[PDB]
């Protein structure tokens, strides 16, 4: 019987072969941040109040116009189809079964009309700026085209952060497997070998600006954990800023996205949401993140991880646990809505 | 040979059938605030005065009107007969004959009236403000027939807490064990399903100063980690503040209650008295509990798990060993009355 | 090949048996002081200065008028015999060939005289301010005929600490063992049972003035780890004060000797030497105490355990250790003198 | 398959017999600056600076007026043909491979023209002001006719750490070894035992000094972990300052050197180059190293566990795979420039 959303990651462990595991599971070298991400949550407390009213929680909230179930959201992860037959199939039925948002990696096995085609729902497209401007922009109409609604840009991935697991494990993507984001698109004439160094180290913020220039969907700014780049996401005309670490998969020894959530919320002066992800297992991780002032979170390894144990029942318990969680936490914190959900709900370490 | 409090959760652990120790032993979720509990005594330290004639010691208090030998009283636990067949029957004697307060909780094993033919002693009554407002009458009444001086209302609780042991170890109440207060009541036709059912998600201070109208005990407000609700219980008429964390059973992530106890005290301004459990298995933790500014304290787990063990016998040595143990710090830190136990014997983390 | 003190410890809980083992290793309740007097020396940093002339290192130092090798002395623990047949005779010939001075528990298995025959030595004897007055006289006066210099008094033992092994162990001194002092005295008509017992309660400053009227040698007060007990240690006529913890025996969660140690030194105001124990192995520990403003440290436990290990031999390795260690210590932090070990040498966590 | 620095020490662990590796790896007592030197760098986060075009990494950089690839160098060790049989030669032409700084013992088992011999590179001599000034003279002498650009003068070593390793193994240098800088020198009529007996206690500035008067060549004072002797080497006229401790191997509980560095770079006051080295085994830690102000960091202990494991080849992997490291560091961090790595790229715990 599983009860919490880690408890997947060991089954996921158990049931996947290694190289596998790994590639989803794997933080930047030592892997620092990556636990960080977990433990910076343990140093924030709750500072519930109690015999309030909370036989009505609406943890409902709308993200860049849509109107979602609750502020738990998907982020993207590479190549689901690895950790079970259905992959992005499956995140995207639970995702939309839970009336919340699913992100998908243009490292996706399914394409975003393939993820589309399993009915209706809300679906933002993670995307980078590859050096390739014009199969960026196939992509993106790929995604409208899809009815994907915003587009999770990459910007903490200049360069790939160095997983030592993958080397270790030499990680190859399974035969039958392909990028299929990038399948029928003209790429000017092994796919995953294209895209790595397709990845453009040049991108500055004139870049995220010209993404603008060939979507009019907004752009989630994706991988700020500075005060100082907050403030330039918002003049670069970001619809939000997703405070990420890439999993703590880039850099290593970046701070937790939690530590960092606050410093971006206030730099961004409620000009554009700013969402979190990393390390979020736990509905009162999701009110944490909301308490330091942030729109909604969203979960990466737990939907892979969960996948891989139970298919779209797993990601769907995933969600539906969260949810519970999320909705006890606001329950015994006082909070009946988002919007309750308080500063002083909560004390960190650095207050 | 038992020596300190501790020793009778590992002996319980072994004895008990995992699913009773895991029911009594379990906190909310990854039991964070169960472990803070305990740990968050070990930083605090003592700032002891020496060659103060220790010889007479007085640890003696009065609680509600109620004079006790001491300022360490027994929490409200479920179902003790799953513990042991005496159960709360033993707890009582046990408690009488310490000369000190026990709680009784509404989801005992043990009618109030039950408890009360034990012998004489002074006793409290847990309760929550249920759905069924004539339920909580009824059992009021009851407790106040039983000879009972005071209700502990859960105040913490309008949605159980995540123990996730329970769901993992399928948690039923054994086949000869019963709710024994609400036994004979009318309930307006499994009483455990019956009573879960029964907590009230929508309870404000309103129900607070409701419970009041059908009682003219003493109200302790039990579940109070914060200023803002210390100072709502003054205000809504408790006749005192117990800083309890449910034994870290409800919102993990909760401050401990040795934290939480001096913003609690300080808020309450000296009104009513503060009293504290939550992870006190040492006299050294009683001492620093009162140091903080707490009346008294609680113990929960200490009781069932030493009830397991040895029966009666086993609260008899927890009761004895805490009192000795805490003579014995009062000694050594010299004081020589609860009054003499002043925040400057102590230093925290957050001085 | 042993290269530090602690590993001695080791050797002793290989070597001896457990009640006798634990009897010396033993610290009050959870051992947290126990270990915090250990543990707080590596929460304190050096500031050395390099290239400076360290060929002549002079850590020889005065102790109430007497000139000592080194400010690293022996500490008073009882019934040595338990650990090696020769006991404390061993001690008194290490501490005389080591040129330092070894205080004597009135609980030692040999007499004062005993001690004083294995040839000339500095040496102190520890008390109580035992009930009976007139045992504490004899002791004091045996003390004195034996060419013993200062009085030790024990101030943080008006009754003794929960040192649990003892409990779990059933522990007894051994069959031809007996505490010398109290052998031949007149005490009014078992000897530990005896001792046991005598330990008085009621005991004020007023009763170390007492000591005071019945010897004219110095009276170090030992256990005062507050400035508001220091002040009244100067004022009550002590000669000095051990910071002592009694080994982290008495109270348990009482602060480590060392963060205690400067709130001492400074309350003392230089009108008597301020002494420490508990939780020194290394050189690096006694500088450090130094540095913080004591003037000099007793070793308790390395001497029983090393006494246990090698006889003689082991007491000897343990001071020429400690000894070489602290030469160490003094060359690479820049010190040639005792007066030389300043605070800026040093920083803390509480800086 | 090794993917990190780190891993080299493992390698080498199994590799080696124990007093070699113990020889190497030891640091002095219990080894508490041994393990802050690497565990402080995880107590400083970045703050990376994202969408800055870093597709042209510049990390070449002048020390002492010689331009190198990157602010990684080789720190002194000694005797390096016990990690492998070509020792100091597999260094220096690894060294001069990658295009940075050897720095060579004067203790290693090669002569400064033997690793001269290898091929052009630029390499300092570190070197003791021991006893024999005409001895010192010598090998001075010796290195300016190798080709050696500086010397690299230790001055946290009047006296040898205690290595307690060394002395529970009976570490002896083996047969066919000898420290090659003392072989063919006028001793004045065992050289492992005759140059720690040389190892001078008396040194002070006035001997850094003098160290001047017989070398023109600069001279980096090796062992400065304060902002006063920073100071006193910029007036004894040092060309640098390498904040080292040794490798933790002299004094123990000294403070790591990223913590000591920042009093240090600022106590120098842009006078001279402050360098580091202590811990570096990340590129990471090359970043950190420089955003507290360090010029460029020295590796010790990785050189010879590489060279132990792979010979030549791994002190190869662990010069690319740092500087590979470092490159992403920087590009992750926003650096495409050494220039461009300032304070505000990282957070201590210390801010
Ligand atoms: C296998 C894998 C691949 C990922 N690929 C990308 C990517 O290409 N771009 C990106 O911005 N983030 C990427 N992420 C980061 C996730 O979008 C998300 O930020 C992260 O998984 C959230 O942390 P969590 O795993 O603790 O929930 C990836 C994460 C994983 C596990
Ligand atoms: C099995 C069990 C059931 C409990 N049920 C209740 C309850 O219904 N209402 C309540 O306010 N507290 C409840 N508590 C909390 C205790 O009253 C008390 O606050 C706690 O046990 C004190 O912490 P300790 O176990 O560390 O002594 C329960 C505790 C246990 C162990
Ligand atoms: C077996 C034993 C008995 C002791 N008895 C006494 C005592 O009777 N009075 C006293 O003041 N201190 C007593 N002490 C404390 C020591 O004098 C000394 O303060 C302590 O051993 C120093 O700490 P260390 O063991 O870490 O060196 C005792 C210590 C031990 C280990
Ligand atoms: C075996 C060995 C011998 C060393 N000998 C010396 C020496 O004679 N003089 C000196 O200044 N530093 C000496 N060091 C310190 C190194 O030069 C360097 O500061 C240290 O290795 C850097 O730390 P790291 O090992 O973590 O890289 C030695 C280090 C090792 C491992």
């Amino acid at each position: 019987e599983v009860t919490n959303v880690m408890e997947y990651e060991a089954i996921a462990k158990k049931k996947l072969p290694k190289m596998v595991f790994d590639y989803y599971a794997s933080g930047a070298e030592d892997q620092w941040t990556l636990a960080e991400n977990r433990n910076a949550f343990s140093r924030i407390l709750f500072r519930p109040r109690i015999l309030i009213d909370v036989s009505k929680i609406d943890m409902s909230t709308t993200v860049l116009g849509f109107k979602i179930s609750m502020p738990i959201m998907i982020a993207p992860t590479a190549m689901q189809k690895m950790a079970h037959p259905e992959g992005e199939y499956a995140t995207a039925r639970a995702a939309s079964a839970a009336g919340t948002i699913m992100t998908l990696s243009s490292w996706a096995t399914s394409s975003v009309e393939e993820v589309a085609s399993t009915g209706p729902g809300i679906r933002f497209f993670q995307l980078y700026v590859y050096k390739d401007r014009n199969v960026v922009a196939q992509l993106v109409r790929r995604a409208e085209r899809a009815g994907f609604k915003a587009i999770a840009l990459t910007v903490d991935t200049p360069r790939l952060g160095r997983r030592e697991a993958d080397i270790k494990n030499r990680f190859v993507l399974p035969p039958f497997l392909t990028l299929k984001n990038f399948e029928g698109l003209d790429l000017g004439k092994g796919l995953a070998s294209y895209v790595a160094g397709q990845i453009d180290r040049t991108l500055s913020w004139k870049d995220v600006q010209w993404l603008q220039t060939i979507t009019s969907l907004p752009i989630l700014v994706k991988g700020v954990l500075t005060a100082e780049d907050a403030r330039l996401a918002v003049q670069a005309g970001a619809a939000g800023i997703i405070v990420s670490n890439h999993g703590a998969r880039q850099l290593d020894y970046v701070p937790s996205t939690i530590m960092a959530l606050e410093e971006v919320v206030k730099a961004a002066q409620g000009r554009i949401p700013v969402f979190l992800d990393g390390g979020v297992r736990r509905g009162t991780d999701v009110f944490k993140a909301l308490a330091l002032g942030a729109s909604g979170i969203f979960i990466g390894r737990p939907v892979v991880f969960s996948l891989a144990a139970e298919g779209e029942a797993g990601i769907k318990k995933v969600l539906q646990m969260l949810r519970d969680e999320f909705e006890l936490t606001m329950a015994l914190s006082g909070c009946r809505s988002l919007n309750e959900i308080t500063r002083n709900h909560i004390v960190t370490e650095w207050d």
